[PDB]
């Protein structure tokens, strides 16, 4: 369902790419996304999938627009328009200066302080999810790791019910990844028929939880309304929830195919923080916009105010003019460039809290299971959208070989 091509966009800029449903989704998501760095392909392109949009190709461009808020609002941040247009999240649609308040908030809640005084739960969670794996030779680990592990830690700093999750995690989901048994406006209302209810409630009476802490914040000397702790919330569900969920089942499904990379992490731990850079490049896995406040030429495009350009920040560490060989992980590259938790003003506050779940992950998972991999005839199918996901990892090894600790 192509849209007809406005007047501004030269034929010659066209490409059809579908953030979705891309072509050679078979081959791995990251690879079928990569189709547009080809030769063949413009700097900057113009899809009459969605709605019709513009996509920025080239770790260049996918940051000079996103430093420059000027011109690329984050308004309408997400393709189609009809989500960037529901989505009212703090501080995402807002640009600076008026973002900064807000930000400065959501950091209280997430930022390095947080993760520190967490830091011992979160090796705890891990270390019994996997001791409690590691005997029976064989999981789902997209159902039996890395949905409960950054899941349950984020509703524990929430304070919300591990009860909640199967509900929260759908709408989440749609968000995301849409499926069609929605719309983007009704999952956001079901998202904040859950939240309004448990908001007012620490307004009254705060807990210590981030809820609390964000329902009862100050912003600009005044008090925040319950509709931006509402949208503020929204955001941090949906982060707690969907993102380091997906990245650890593309690590896991890279690690389960390479054995050489799981022992050179295995006797080089001092490694581990490099082979994270490493991964967070090469299984980058977001992709939102930005929308044109007005008519301005980027880079000889003239783009019309109103236009939409997806700035995918999964593509500028696959780019090659970036990193050489993109495709290849080298855990010893001098320079690992990448901008997968963002750029400019809007850089990721939960960076710090993702890196340690998956650090913890890594040498956890490698101290007691050194040795798995993918089961006999398991297809396994990457899906395509704002974040990008893999549907079930069933993975396979001989507890003989494990390590009890
Ligand atoms: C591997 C995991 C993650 C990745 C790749 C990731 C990626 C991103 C990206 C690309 C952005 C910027 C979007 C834009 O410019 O429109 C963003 C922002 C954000 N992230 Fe993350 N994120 C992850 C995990 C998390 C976690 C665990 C949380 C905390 C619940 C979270 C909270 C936030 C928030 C609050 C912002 C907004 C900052 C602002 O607008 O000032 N993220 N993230
Ligand atoms: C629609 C406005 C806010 C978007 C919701 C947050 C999130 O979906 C997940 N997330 C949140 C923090 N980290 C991941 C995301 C994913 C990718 C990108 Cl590019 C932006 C956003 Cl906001």
């Amino acid at each position: 369902n192509l849209a007809p091509l406005p007047p501004h966009v030269p034929e010659h800029l066209v490409f059809d790419f579908d953030m979705y449903n891309p072509s050679n989704l078979s081959a791995g998501v990251q690879e079928a996304w990569a189709v547009l760095q080809e030769s063949n392909v413009p700097d900057l392109v113009w899809t009459r999938c969605n709605g019709g949009h513009w996509i920025a190709t080239r770790g260049q461009l996918i940051r000079e627009a996103y430093e420059d808020y000027r011109h690329f609002s984050s308004e309408c941040p997400f393709i189609p328009r009809e989500a960037g247009e529901a989505y009212d999240f703090i501080p995402t649609s807002m640009d600076p200066p008026e973002q900064r308040q807000f930000r400065a908030l959501a950091n209280q809640v997430v930022g390095m302080p947080v993760v520190d005084k967490l830091e011992n739960r979160i090796q705890e969670l891990a270390c019994s999810l996997i001791e409690s794996l590691r005997p029976q030779g064989q999981c789902n680990f997209t159902e039996d790791y890395a949905e409960p592990f950054p899941i349950r830690i984020f509703m524990l700093l929430a304070g919300l019910p591990e009860e909640d999750i199967p509900h929260l995690k759908y709408l989440t989901d749609q968000m995301t990844r849409p499926d069609g048994s929605m719309t983007f406006a009704e999952a956001k209302e079901a998202l904040y028929d859950y939240l309004i209810p448990i908001i007012e409630q620490r307004r009254q009476k705060p807990g210590t939880d981030a809820i609390s802490i964000v329902a009862n914040g100050q912003v600009n000397g005044r008090p925040i309304t319950s509709d931006e702790a509402k949208r503020m919330c929204g955001l941090l569900l949906v982060g707690g929830l969907d993102t380091v969920v997906n990245f650890l089942s593309f690590s896991m499904e890279f690690l389960a195919k390479s054995p050489e990379h799981r022992q050179e992490l295995i006797e080089r731990p001092e490694r581990i923080p490099a082979a994270c850079e490493e991964l967070l490049r090469r299984f980058s896995l977001v992709a939102d916009g930005r929308i044109l406040t007005s008519d301005y030429e980027f880079h000889g495009v003239q783009l019309k105010k109103g236009d939409q350009i997806l700035l995918p920040q999964m593509l500028s560490g696959l780019d090659e003019r970036e990193n050489a060989c993109p495709m290849h992980v080298d855990f010893s590259r001098q320079k690992v460039s990448h901008t997968t938790f963002g750029h400019g003003s809007h850089l990721c506050l939960g960076q710090h809290l993702a890196r340690r779940e998956i650090i913890v992950t890594l040498k956890e998972w490698l101290t007691r299971i050194p040795d798995f991999s993918i089961a006999p005839g398991a297809q396994i199918q990457h899906k395509s959208g704002i974040v990008s996901g893999v549907q079930a990892l069933p993975l396979v090894w001989d507890p003989a070989t494990t390590k009890a600790v």
